[PDB]
């Protein structure tokens, strides 16, 4: 559908498990209205590239700094207490 949210080589912040991680915008394809990405997480091996739904791709800027922050300390809170 026509102009997506994100483009080739932005740098990213994308929603993986609970977490959310930097990555790259490497691929962008259009497919039934319904617009994918196929990502590169930074620090990540080649093998776990993957396409994801545009829902799951925030902008990289402060207030997705803060949530991605605070999802680390919740998750972390969940490790913790997983013991």
């Amino acid at each position: 559908d026509p102009k997506p949210k994100f483009q080739e080589g932005e740098r990213v912040l994308c929603f993986h498990g609970p977490l959310l991680y930097e990555a790259k915008c490497v691929k962008v394809a259009i497919k039934d209205k319904q617009v994918k990405y196929f990502i590169h997480y930074s620090g990540w091996n080649k093998n776990w590239d993957e396409w994801v739904p545009e829902s799951r791709v925030l902008k990289y800027v402060d207030t997705n700094l803060q949530k991605q922050r605070e999802l680390q300390k919740a998750n972390q809170e969940q490790y913790a207490e997983g013991k």
